[PDB]
C-alpha cells in the first residue's frame, strides 16, 4: 500500500525549507503544497475532541482507539504514545511555520488569515480543555493498581511524560496565540472569553501546580524542578497574552484606544470590575490574581481615557488605586524577573520595551528605575532602542538629570545607568558635559557677586564626586564664570544649588570615580556599601561595552585615553596610568575576597578585551595567579571548589570557557605576530588544561539553572573540535607548525586511549551521545524550549566522527576504548534512530555508524550483529526500509544510507550485510539457495526500484546508488537480478548517450559548469564500470551493450575520454608563487586538506577556506580586494575545483580503458575500423608527450597496453587492412620507441620500468605479421626499419652484455662481483633477450630482406662491434652456474646460427676466425674429450651438439673451397667425440633417442660432403661403413631389443613412450634415414 505522508515528516520538511523556499526541490515543494491543501481543517480542528492498561492509557490520552489506528495496533505502547505526542506537536509546528513564512503555501496561509479570530477562540478553548484534563483524569489513572511492578513503572513514566508534554503543548499554543493576536484589533468576544477563563481556570491551575502541598526513584528534583520551571514560563506567557489583548501595539508603541474594547461601554465595565475585585481582595493572598504589570498599565490606560474626554469627576478614587497597588507590590523587580524568564524569544523583549516607553510619561527617572530600564531595554532590537532613545518625553526627562549632573545619587548614578543602553548615546552624553552643579551649606565659602545671574571673581576649588577626603585632587573652576542659583522646589508632578557653565569630559570623571572606589575597596575591605559596590560594577560594565570589538579600535582607544586622564600617577607597577590596570587590580582583589559579581563582571570585561588588545590580556594571564603556576593551584579552582560548588551558579566557568574560545581564535590570527609564540603557547596550554579539568567533572554537578549545564557542554565540545580539526585535517606534510599543535596532541592522547584504559573523557562523550533516551533530557532538550541541546548534540557527533577519522588514519595507533564504548552502546543509537521525536538526528547517526564500521581492527574484530542482537537488528532494517521507500524523501538521508550500505559491503560485518541483502539472518545459512531473498524485507528490491529513476534523482544520489550496485555486483552476488528487466540497462544507456554535455570542456567554463562536469564524470565512471562488469560476467546475454559497443560512431564518442587535458600547471604554479609575496610568512601548501577517509571524499581536495579566514580575518587584501589586485579567495576556490576535475577525469579514463580492454579481450568477430582509428589516436597522444608533465604515467601505460592488444586481436581474426595505415602505425611506434619519455636508450629504464617498452616490442613484432610492407614506401620503410633495428638491437645487446661483464669483472670501473648467484632472474636476459629480439630477427629474415639492407646492417654492426660480447657472454656462461649446470650456452648457438644464416654476416664473421676462438674455451675442450652421453645432460648436450652440427653444415654448404681447411681442422679437433659416440653405439649399452638420430643424420650428411668437395676418422674407410651395415642388420631385426635398450632420458621422450610407446617411430625413422643415406653413398661411390 501507499506509505502516505505524516505530519512529523511534513513539519521536518517545512523546517528545512523555512529559510529559503525556492532552494528546495520544486516537485517536492509541489507535493508538500498538495498535502497542505488537503489538510487545511485537520491542523487545528482535529486537535479538538469533545487490556486494563491499554484502556487506562486510552482514557489518559482522551482519544478513542479507532481514532488512532497506529496507536491501536502498536506492539510497544510507549512508541504509540510518542508518535501521538509527535503528531500533536507537529500540527502546531506546521501552523507556526505557515504563520512565520507564508511563502511555503499561500493558499493555506489565507485559510488562517480570513479565519484568524475563530482560530484564536479555538486556541483558547483548547488551552482550557487541556488544563481541565491535565490532572483530573491522569492522577486517577495513575492511582489505579491492578498487578505487577514493571507495568506500574512503565505507566508512571508514561503519565509523567504525558503531563510534561501537556505543559509543552500549552507553551506551544501560547506561542501561536501570541503570534496571531499581535497588532490586531481584538473583538470584544475574545476579550470576554479570555478575561473569563483567565480568572476562572488559569491562575488557580498555575498556583496549584506551583505548590503541590495539597514510586520513589526518578521523582526527586530531577522531576519536581521541571514542573516549577515550566509553570513559570506558562504564567509569564499568560501575563503577556493578557497585556496583548488589552490592546498593546508595537507599531505605535502605545495602547490602541480605538480598539473595540474601549469603544464598548459594557466590556470595559467587566475588565474594570475584575481589576477592582483583584485590588479589593488582595491581602488574603500575597500574590495578586493579575500581575502588577496589568494594574500598572491599566492605571495609565484609565488616565489617558479620562484625559481624552472632558469631564473627570473623581481623580484619586479610581485612577490612583491601581498605581498604589502596583507600587506596593514592587512592580519594577517583578518586571525585571518577567523579562529574565522570557529571554528565549525576542518578541517579548519588544513588548516590554514598548510598555516601558509608554510608561515613561508617568515615571520620574531615579536610580532603581534607570537600573531596571538598562537591564531590560538593552536587549531590545536596534530599531526599538532608537525609538526609545529618540522619544521626546525621554529627552525631556533626561535634560532635568543632565542639568544638575555632579550630584551622585541625584543625577550621576541614573546617567551612568542610562549610558548602558547604547554605546554611541553614552559617548554623546558623556563626551561634552557643559554644566557643573555645586551645593554648599554655607555661602561664605563661595565668593560670588550678584536675580539668579551671578559671577565669579576668583578661582574656585570643588571636590569631584565621590572624592576621598584625604586626597588632594580637586577640580578648579576659573573666574569670570556665569552662575545660576536655584533654591526652589522642583516643578514636577532640593538644596541651594549653584550651576556654572563648565565644559568638561565625563569619561575622565567616571575613571577617577572608579579609581577612588578601588582605593576604598582595598582599604576598608569587603564591607563596601551596596550603592558604591554597584556603582563600581556599573562602571566596569560601561567600560566593557566601550571596549567591545563592535567599536572601531580608533574610537575605543580614544575613549580609553579619556578615561585615564585624571587617574593618579602615584602607581608605578606599569608605566603611565590606565583604566585597564585599575580593572585588573579590582579583579585580583575580588578573586582574593571571593566576590562573585565582581569577578563575573571583570571576567566578561577581559573576555571582551581580547580581540583588539591581546598584548594586555596575555600579559595579565602570565602575571596573574588565576591559572596554575608550577604546581600551585589557581584562583579559578579555588572559586569553583568553594563558591560555585556550593551556591550552584557557574557564570564564571562559562565566562572562562568563552575567554578560552576567543583567546585561541585571536592567537591563530596573523595580526598578532608581535606577541611572542612562547607566551601564547603557555597560556593556551593552561587554558586547555582547565577546560579538560572542567570537562571530566561537570556532568555530576548540581545546577540551580538547567540551561547552564547546556551552556557548558556546548562550549567544551566547541573548543576541542576546532583544535583537533585545524591540526589533524590540514597541512599533510607537517605536524607541528600551528601554535595549537601541543594542545591538539594532548587532546588526541586523552580521547584516544588503549583498551585497558578507564579515562573519563571517552565515557563523558559516550554519555553525551546517548542522552536523548533520558526523561529529563527528552523534556528539557525539546526544541520548544530552545535549540541549545541540538547544537550540543551536533557538536558532539562532529567531534566523535572526527576522532574516529583521525584514529583510522594512523596504523600505529591501536583501537581506542571510545570505539569499543560505541560498539557496546550501539543498540542505544538504534533506539535514537527509531525515535519519532528525533528525525533530525538520523543522518548523523548513520554517518557515525558508517565511520565506526569502516575503522580497521588488527587483533580482534567486533561484530555489530553480536552487539545489537536479533531483535534490535530487525527493527533497524525495518526503519531503514521505511526511510528508503517514502513518497517524499530527504536527499541527504538517501545519500547517507547509500554510503552506509557501500561501507557495510566492504567491511567484515558479514552478518549485518547478509541480513540487509537477503532479509534473513546469516545464522540460517542453509536457506541460501535459488530465490532465497525475501523480496518484502530486502534492500535489493528498493535498489531495483530506485535504479530506474535516474532522470528525477539528483546526480550525487544516483552516483552513490551506482556505487552500491557495483559493490553488490562485483563480489557479493553472481545472479544478476538487476538485468532481468532491461529498463535499468536502457536507462543507463540513455544517460550515457545524452550525457554529451562534455563537448566544449574548454570554452571558458564557469563555476557551475565545472561542478556539473565533475558530477557528470562521477556518474559516467560508475556507469561504464557497471557496463564492464555486465559484459564481463555474461558473454552474450547483454546484447544491447554489445550493440552499443559495435556501433559505427563509437570512436567519436569515446576518443575524448582517454585524454587528460583539464589541468592548468601555470595557473596552479603562479597562484602558489603569488601567495608568498603578499604574505611571505605563509605558504599556500600549509592549508592543503588531508584526505582521512572515503566517506568524506567530496571534501578532500583543495585548501581550507575557514582556516584562511581565521588567519587573515584582519587583512583588507583578503577581505576587500581592489580592482587592480588579484582576488585570492576566488582563485583559491577555483584551484580547489581543478584538482577534483583532474581526479575524476583520470578515474573516467581508467574506467573507459578497462571497459574497452574487457570488450576487446572477449570479442572474436573482426573488429571495425573505429578501433584502428582509436589505436592511431592513442599513438598520436603518446607522440605529443602525454607523460612529459608526469601526468599520472599510468595513462601512458594503459594507452600503450590498449594499442598493443587491439593490434594483437587482429591476428585471431582476418582483418584485411591496407598497407598505408600499417606504415603509419609502424612509423609512429618507431618515433615512440626513439627518444621521448621512454628510457630505452639510456638503459636506466630497462632495469626498472620494463613495462614501458615491452608492450611496444610485442606490438612491433605482431604488427609485422600482417602483409609485408616492403614494396610501396621501400625507401622510407628501409630507412626507418634500419634506424629502429640498430637502435634497439645494437644498444640493448651491448648494454646488457656490458652489465653482465660488470657482474663478472670490471667493465667501467664499477667493480667486480663474479659469483654463481647474482641479481634476480637473469635481470632481463631471460625474457628481453631471447623472447623478443631473436623472434624479430627471424621476422625480418622471413620478410625477404634485400642485399643493401644486409650491407647497411653489417656496417652498423661493425660500427658497434659484434661477437666480442658474444664470446664474453660465453665466458660468463663458463663462470656462471645455474641449477648446477651451464645453461646459458643453449642460446649462444641459436644466436650464432641466426647470424650465420645469411651470407654477408656469416662471411664477415668467419674472417675473424670463430672456430679456434670458441674451441679454445675450456667447455669446448671438455666436450672434445669425448665419452659424452645423453645419460648425463641429455637436453643440453643434444642442444649444443645439434647447434654445432647445424652451423658447421650450413657454413660448409654456403661457402666454397676457402672454408674447407677450417672445417677439416674443426672436425679433426672434434673427431674424438664422434669416435667415442661411434664406439659406444657399437658396444651398445647406450640410450638412443630422436636427438641421437638427428645427430647421426647430421654427421652422415657432413660425411661424403667433406669428401666430394675436394680426414674423418671412423667414417672414411669403407670397412667402417661395412661394419655399421652389419650392426644395422644385427639390431634392426629385433625391435623388442631396441625397445628394451631405449631409456627415456627426456620429458618429451617419456611422454612419447607413455602414449602408445615410441619403438615404432624410432625404428621407422632409423630405417628410413639410414637406408636413404646408405643408398646415396652406394650410388655416389
Amino acid at each position: 500500500s501507499s506509505p502516505q505522508l505524516t505530519f512529523t515528516h511534513v513539519a521536518n520538511f517545512m523546517n528545512d525549507a523555512a529559510a529559503d523556499v525556492s532552494a528546495v526541490d520544486a516537485k517536492q515543494l509541489a507535493q508538500i503544497r498538495q498535502f497542505l491543501k488537503a489538510n487545511k481543517t485537520n491542523l487545528i480542528e482535529s486537535l479538538n475532541t469533545i487490556n486494563k492498561l491499554r484502556s487506562t492509557i486510552a482514557n489518559l490520552l482522551q482519544i478513542n482507539v479507532d481514532n488512532d489506528p497506529f496507536f491501536a495496533q502498536s506492539e510497544d505502547l510507549s512508541h504509540a504514545v510518542e508518535f501521538f505526542m509527535s503528531e500533536r506537536s507537529s500540527r502546531l509546528h506546521i501552523v507556526y511555520s505557515l504563520l512565520v513564512n507564508p511563502d511555503i503555501d499561500l493558499e493555506t496561509y489565507s485559510f488562517i488569515d480570513n479565519d484568524r479570530f475563530n482560530v484564536v477562540g479555538k486556541l483558547i478553548s483548547i488551552i482550557s480543555s487541556v488544563i481541565q484534563n491535565y490532572d483530573i483524569i491522569t492522577a486517577s489513572s495513575l492511582a489505579h493498581d491492578y498487578n505487577n511492578d514493571q507495568d506500574m513503572f512503565t505507566i508512571v513514566s508514561l503519565v509523567q511524560l504525558k503531563k510534561f508534554s501537556d505543559l509543552k503543548f500549552i507553551l506551544q499554543i501560547l506561542q501561536i496565540l501570541n503570534l496571531m493576536i499581535l497588532n490586531t484589533k481584538v473583538p470584544v468576544d475574545i476579550v470576554n472569553q479570555w478575561f473569563l477563563q483567565y480568572q476562572n481556570q488559569f491562575v488557580e491551575f498555575c498556583r496549584n501546580i506551583n505548590s503541590t502541598d495539597k514510586y520513589k526513584f526518578q521523582n526527586f528534583q530531577d522531576l519536581s524542578y521541571l514542573s516549577e520551571t515550566l509553570i513559570s514560563r506558562i504564567s509569564s506567557l499568560f501575563t503577556i497574552t493578557t497585556i496583548l489583548i488589552l490592546g498593546l501595539n508595537t507599531s505605535i508603541a502605545q495602547f490602541d484606544i480605538q480598539s473595540p474594547l474601549y469603544m464598548d461601554t459594557e466590556t470595559f465595565d467587566t475588565v474594570n470590575s475584575a481589576l477592582e475585585n483583584d485590588v479589593a481582595t488582595n491581602i488574603v493572598n500575597e500574590d495578586p490574581i493579575f500581575h502588577p504589570m496589568i494594574h500598572y498599565s491599566w492605571s495609565f490606560i484609565l488616565y489617558y481615557r479620562r484625559a481624552l474626554q472632558s469631564s473627570e469627576s473623581f481623580d484619586d478614587s479610581d485612577i490612583t488605586k491601581f498605581a498604589l497597588f502596583a507600587e506596593s507590590h514592587d512592580v519594577l523587580q517583578k518586571l525585571n524577573t518577567l523579562s529574565e524568564i522570557l529571554s528565549f524569544d525576542p518578541v517579548y523583549t519588544t513588548v516590554i520595551t514598548v510598555f516601558l516607553e509608554f510608561s515613561l510619561n508617568f515615571i520620574p527617572i531615579t536610580a532603581s528605575t534607570s537600573r531596571v530600564f538598562a537591564k531590560i531595554i538593552s536587549k531590545a532590537p536596534e530599531q526599538f532602542i532608537e525609538n526609545f532613545l529618540t522619544n521626546d518625553t525621554f529627552e525631556k526627562k533626561l535634560s532635568i538629570i543632565k542639568a544638575k549632573l555632579p550630584l551622585l545619587n541625584e543625577s550621576l548614578i541614573p546617567l551612568i545607568n542610562l549610558a548602558l543602553i547604547d554605546t554611541e548615546f553614552a559617548n554623546f552624553e558623556l563626551k561634552d558635559i557643559c554644566s557643573f552643579a555645586v551645593t554648599k551649606s554655607s555661602l561664605n565659602d563661595l565668593d560670588y557677586d550678584l536675580p539668579d545671574l551671578i559671577e565669579l571673581k576668583s578661582d574656585l576649588l570643588v571636590a569631584p564626586p565621590l572624592e576621598n577626603e584625604n586626597s588632594n585632587c580637586l577640580l578648579s573652576i576659573p573666574k569670570s564664570t556665569k552662575g545660576k542659583i536655584l533654591t526652589i522646589k522642583q516643578q514636577q508632578q532640593t538644596s541651594n544649588l549653584i550651576i556654572f557653565l563648565y565644559k568638561f569630559n565625563g569619561w575622565s570623571l567616571v575613571g577617577r570615580i572608579l579609581q577612588n572606589l578601588l582605593h576604598s575597596y582595598m582599604e576598608k575591605g569587603t564591607q563596601l556599601d551596596d550603592l558604591q559596590h554597584e556603582l563600581m560594577i556599573s562602571i566596569i560594565k560601561l567600560v566593557t561595552n566601550v571596549v567591545d570589538p563592535k567599536t572601531s579600535i580608533e574610537k575605543s582607544s580614544e575613549i580609553l585615553s579619556y578615561l585615564s586622564n585624571s587617574l593618579d600617577t602615584s602607581a608605578s607597577t606599569i608605566n603611565g596610568a590606565s583604566i585597564i590596570q585599575v580593572i585588573f587590580e579590582i579583579f585580583e582583589i575580588s578573586l582574593q575576597r571571593k566576590d562573585y559579581t565582581s569577578i563575573v563582571q571583570c571576567c566578561e570585561f577581559m573576555t571582551m578585551l581580547t580581540p583588539n588588545y591581546l598584548h594586555l590580556v596575555s600579559s595579565y594571564l602570565n602575571k596573574s595567579d588565576l591559572l596554575d603556576k608550577y604546581g600551585k593551584t589557581g584562583l579559578s579552582n579555588m572559586i569553583l571548589g568553594s563558591v560555585e560548588l556550593s551556591t550552584g551558579d557557574y557564570t564564571f566557568t562559562i565566562q572562562l570557557l568563552k575567554l578560552t574560545k576567543v583567546f585561541i581564535r585571536e592567537s591563530l590570527s596573523l595580526k598578532n605576530i608581535h606577541i611572542s609564540k612562547r607566551s601564547k603557547i603557555d597560556i593556551i596550554n593552561k587554558l586547555i588544561l582547565h577546560a579538560i579539568h572542567i570537562f571530566e567533572s561537570y556532568y555530576n554537578w548540581k545546577y540551580n539553572n538547567f540551561l547552564q549545564k547546556f551552556e557548558i557542554a556546548f562550549h567544551l565540545t566547541l573548543i576541542f573540535y576546532d583544535v583537533l580539526h585545524d591540526v589533524f585535517t590540514i597541512n599533510p606534510h607537517q605536524k607541528d607548525q600551528l601554535i595549537i599543535s601541543s594542545s591538539a596532541n594532548k587532546l588526541l592522547q586523552l580521547f584516544l586511549t588503549p583498551m585497558d584504559s578507564i579515562d573519563l573523557a571517552p565515557n563523558t562523550l559516550t554519555n553525551i551521545l546517548i542522552s536523548p533516551l533520558n526523561t529529563t533530557t527528552k523534556i528539557l532538550g525539546d526544541k520548544i524550549l530552545g535549540n541549545l541541546y541540538s547544537k550540543v548534540m551536533n557538536n558532539s557527533f562532529k567531534l566523535c566522527t572526527l576522532l574516529i577519522a583521525i584514529r583510522g588514519s594512523n596504523r600505529d595507533l591501536k583501537p581506542s576504548n571510545l570505539e569499543k564504548l560505541l560498539f557496546i552502546n550501539s543498540s542505544k543509537l538504534v533506539d535514537v534512530y527509531t525515535l519519532p521525536s528525533y528525525v533530525h538526528f538520523k543522518v548523523q547517526i548513520i554517518e557515525l555508524l558508517s565511520y565506526l564500521v569502516e575503522a580497521p581492527w588488527n587483533d580482534d574484530y567486533p561484530f555489530l550483529l553480536s552487539f545489537l542482537g536479533e531483535a534490535k537488528s530487525m527493527a533497524f532494517l525495518k526503519e531503514v526500509l521505511s526511510d528508503l521507500s517514502s513518497p517524499v524523501q530527504d536527499w541527504n538521508l538517501l545519500r547517507s544510507l547509500y554510503i552506509f550500505f557501500t561501507t557495510l559491503l566492504e567491511s567484515k560485518q558479514d552478518g549485518l550485510s547478509i541480513l540487509f541483502l537477503t532479509g534473513q539472518f546469516a545464522s540460517n545459512k542453509k536457506i541460501n539457495d535459488e530465490s532465497s531473498i525475501d523480496k518484502k524485507s530486502s534492500i535489493l528490491t528498493v535498489l531495483q526500484k530506485n535504479s530506474l529513476l535516474l532522470d528525477s534523482t539528483p546526480e550525487e544520489v544516483s552516483c552513490k546508488l551506482l556505487e552500491t550496485i557495483t559493490y553488490v555486483l562485483n563480489t557479493w552476488t553472481n545472479s544478476k537480478i538487476f538485468i532481468k528487466d532491461p529498463k535499468f540497462v536502457n536507462s543507463l544507456l540513455a544517460k550515457l548517450k545524452d550525457s554529451k554535455k562534455l563537448f566544449q570542456k574548454k570554452e571558458n567554463l564557469t563555476r557551475d559548469e565545472t561542478v556539473s562536469l565533475i558530477k557528470k564524470y562521477k556518474l559516467i565512471s560508475r556507469i561504464v564500470e557497471i557496463f564492464a562488469l555486465c559484459i564481463y560476467n555474461s558473454t552474450d546475454s547483454n546484447s544491447e551493450i554489445l550493440n552499443f559497443l559495435n556501433q559505427e560512431d563509437l570512436f567519436e564518442l569515446v576518443h575524448h575520454f582517454f585524454q587528460i587535458d583539464g589541468f592548468n600547471k601555470t595557473f596552479h604554479d603562479e597562484l602558489n608563487l603569488k601567495f608568498k609575496e603578499k604574505w611571505p610568512s605563509l605558504e599556500l601548501q600549509s592549508f592543503q586538506k588531508i584526505p582521512l577517509s572515503r566517506i568524506n571524499e567530496n571534501e578532500n581536495f583543495g585548501y581550507d577556506i575557514p582556516l584562511l579566514d581565521i588567519v587573515l580575518k584582519a587583512d583588507r587584501s583578503w577581505n576587500e580586494p581592489s580592482k587592480s589586485q588579484t582576488n585570492f579567495k576566488e582563485e583559491i576556490t577555483d584551484a580547489s575545483l581543478n584538482l577534483q576535475y583532474v581526479n575524476y577525469e583520470i578515474s573516467t579514463a581508467k574506467a573507459w580503458g578497462a571497459l574497452i580492454t574487457t570488450f576487446v579481450k572477449r570479442s572474436t568477430v573482426p573488429l571495425n575500423d573505429g578501433f584502428v582509428d582509436l589505436v592511431e589516436h592513442f599513438l598520436k597522444l603518446n607522440i605529443d608527450f602525454g607523460s612529459d608533465k608526469q601526468m599520472f604515467t599510468q595513462i601512458y601505460l594503459e594507452r600503450i597496453e590498449l594499442s598493443f592488444y587491439i593490434l594483437y586481436s587482429f591476428k585471431l581474426s582476418g582483418k584485411l587492412l591496407k598497407e598505408e595505415k600499417i606504415i603509419e602505425l609502424m612509423n609512429k611506434i618507431f618515433t615512440i620507441f626513439k627518444s621521448g619519455e621512454i628510457d630505452f636508450i639510456k638503459n636506466i629504464g630497462k632495469s626498472l620500468k620494463n613495462n614501458f617498452y615491452r608492450p611496444l616490442l610485442r606490438s612491433v613484432l605482431v604488427l609485422l605479421e600482417l602483409v609485408s610492407s616492403g614494396d610501396r614506401f621501400i625507401e622510407l620503410i628501409s630507412d626507418q626499419l634500419l634506424e629502429f633495428f640498430e637502435l634497439v638491437f645494437s644498444k640493448g645487446v651491448y648494454l646488457i652484455l656490458s652489465e653482465i661483464l660488470c657482474q663478472i669483472n670490471k667493465c667501467s670501473t664499477r667493480g667486480l662481483s663474479t659469483d654463481h648467484t647474482t641479481q634476480i632472474v637473469n635481470l632481463e636476459d631471460n625474457t628481453q633477450d631471447l623472447l623478443l629480439l631473436l623472434s624479430l630477427f627471424k621476422k625480418i629474415t622471413n620478410v625477404n630482406p634485400s642485399k643493401n639492407f644486409n650491407v647497411i646492417l653489417a656496417s652498423s654492426l661493425n660500427e658497434v662491434g659484434t661477437l666480442k660480447v658474444i664470446l664474453n657472454l660465453y665466458s660468463s656462461a663458463h663462470l656462471i652456474r645455474i641449477n648446477d649446470e651451464p645453461i646459458l650456452g643453449q642460446i649462444t648457438l641459436t644466436f650464432i646460427s641466426e647470424l650465420c644464416s645469411i651470407e654477408p654476416i656469416a662471411a664477415k664473421l668467419i674472417n675473424s676466425g670463430l672456430y679456434s676462438v670458441l674451441l679454445e674455451s675450456p667447455l669446448s675442450v671438455a666436450i672434445q674429450q669425448g665419452d659424452i652421453k645423453p645419460e648425463f645432460s641429455p637436453r643440453l648436450h643434444n642442444i649444443w651438439s645439434n647447434g654445432l652440427l647445424s652451423i658447421v653444415l650450413l657454413l660448409l654448404s654456403q661457402f666454397g673451397i676457402k672454408v674447407l681447411p677450417e672445417t677439416c681442422l674443426f672436425v679433426s679437433y672434434f673427431g674424438k667425440q664422434i669416435k667415442s659416440t661411434i664406439y659406444n653405439w657399437g658396444d651398445n649399452k647406450l640410450a638412443v633417442s630422436s636427438s641421437l638420430i638427428k645427430e647421426t643424420n647430421q654427421l652422415v650428411l657432413l660425411q661424403k660432403m667433406l669428401n666430394l668437395l675436394n680426414l674423418v676418422i671412423g667414417l672414411d674407410s669403407e670397412h667402417d661403413k661395412k661394419r655399421l651395415s652389419a650392426a644395422l642388420s644385427k639390431f634392426l631385426t629385433h625391435p623388442k631389443y631396441l625397445n628394451s635398450r631405449i631409456i627415456p632420458t627426456t620429458l618429451e621422450e617419456q611422454q612419447q613412450l607413455e602414449d602408445e610407446s615410441s619403438r615404432l617411430e624410432f625404428v621407422k625413422g632409423i630405417s628410413r634415414d639410414i637406408k636413404a643415406l646408405q643408398d646415396s653413398l652406394f650410388k655416389d661411390v
